[PDB]
């Protein structure tokens, strides 16, 4: 079972309206480095579900997950899952999770429900993160429903920038009906390019250009673009760890703001 504390679980959600590696990398590496002295609730929001794999948990064929606490076929605590490290746990994500789809639209009320389906967890631990679909959909607007933080990573790329734009609207919107009732942590850019000593006009551009867009955020220090990121997530360990301090920076930067 789960030991309540006397804590008050803030829910920080990494949402992105677009494809990429960006949002789960940042779940990833972000709840690790939340869980070295804190009590962590991974959610897998992703009908990918990379983040359950590469936090090394495989689902048992009947076993109860996310699908099944969105449509309230079961206790929160009964699809939440302790992982190797002691302070922390998941609610995973397989194959049909995309059935939530249709349950969440067909209910009025997508955009909260996850929100309070969360509720009765909020004194088991300290965060909750989020990672969320790559794409605008009822469980994406769902995941940024239950927000009391809301982190976007953004590709330091002109498409980066129009994905920032959408999804600082669809926030904008689901903030005047009520649902996201969070403030939003700030931007994460992320996939920098750099050549040494000189960064990527491109990369550079497209980062100054979301400083324009979205004045009044914060603009976190970014991902730079590299392998190092999917080799740590492959092995199931911290970059610094597997020996690249300097590529784990940005999350602590992240961290910090949480504190």
């Amino acid at each position: 079972g789960l030991v309540p504390r006397g804590s008050h679980m803030k829910t920080l959600v990494i949402a992105s309206l677009s494809g990429g590696q960006g949002k789960t990398t940042t779940a990833f590496f972000l709840g690790k480095l939340l869980s070295q002295s804190a009590k962590v609730l991974f959610i897998d929001a992703d009908p990918q579900s990379n983040l359950t794999f590469f936090l090394g948990h495989e689902v048992e064929p009947s076993a109860p997950t996310l699908l099944e606490l969105i449509k309230d076929m079961v206790e929160p605590a009964d699809a939440v899952y302790s992982l190797a490290n002691s302070n922390q746990f998941l609610i995973p994500s397989d194959d049909g999770l995309s059935n939530a789809q249709e349950y969440l639209a067909s209910s009025g009320m997508g955009a909260v429900v996850l929100k309070a389906r969360l509720k009765p967890l909020s004194e088991y631990f300290d965060y909750c993160i989020i990672d969320s679909p790559p794409a605008r959909t009822q469980i994406s607007i769902a995941t940024i429903g239950a927000a009391d933080q809301l982190l976007i990573p953004a590709e330091a790329s002109t498409k980066g920038v129009n994905s920032l734009i959408r999804t600082l609207e669809i926030v904008q919107s689901l903030e005047k009906l009520g649902a996201f009732t969070g403030s939003i942590l700030g931007v994460i850019p992320f996939r920098d390019k750099w050549f040494g000593l000189s960064q990527s006009k491109d990369s550079a551009g497209a980062i100054a250009a979301m400083k324009e867009v979205a004045p009044q955020l914060r603009i976190f220090p970014s991902i730079l673009e590299s392998e190092r990121y999917k080799q740590a997530l492959n092995q199931g360990i911290l970059l610094s760890e597997l020996g690249y301090p300097d590529l784990e920076k940005p999350f602590e930067g992240v961290k910090e703001a949480l504190g």
